[PDB]
């Protein structure tokens, strides 16, 4: 679980979506795991702005923030789940670390704020949904 919350936008894993988010669509893009709905309150959160491909991310299977190195937002075959086929992701960043199940939705950081959203895992691996790209998140 988790969500990114910047100006009055709420992101999310789009396979975690509540009905609320969905009462509240924005934008969404199920090649990416990503949906952005809209709060009644003001959001905290910096989207970085960068190409960082080092930063922290939290792991909530370990309780932990993990150093990691990720490559670039790619398109990425990720293994049938309980959510989604067998298929290509696009904008998803992979690092070697630790991501179960419930991982999805924790923040990956770099120095310039917020990079993406545990998205995907499995095989010594976790994928990150990128948002660096989503420059209407910091504006209206
Ligand atoms: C690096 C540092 C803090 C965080 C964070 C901690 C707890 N809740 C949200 C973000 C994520 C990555
Ligand atoms: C919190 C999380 C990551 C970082 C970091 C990530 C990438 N490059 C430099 C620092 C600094 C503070
Ligand atoms: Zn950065």
């Amino acid at each position: 679980s988790g969500a990114i919350y910047v100006g009055n936008y709420r992101v999310v894993n789009r396979h975690l979506a509540t009905h609320n988010d969905w009462a509240n669509l924005v934008w969404e893009d199920s090649s990416r795991d990503l949906l952005v709905s809209s709060t009644t309150a003001q959001g905290c959160d910096t989207i970085a702005r960068c190409d960082c491909q080092t930063g922290v991310y939290y792991c909530s299977s370990r309780r932990k923030h993990y150093p990691v190195s990720f490559s670039k937002p790619s398109l990425i075959f990720v293994e049938a789940s309980e959510y989604y086929p067998a298929r290509y992701q696009s904008h998803l960043m992979l690092a070697v670390g630790h991501s179960e199940p419930g991982d999805c939705g924790g923040i990956l950081r770099c120095q310039h704020g917020v990079v993406g959203i545990v998205s995907t895992g499995g095989n010594g691996l976790v994928g990150f949904a990128d948002v660096r790209d989503l420059l209407w998140l910091d504006e209206e």
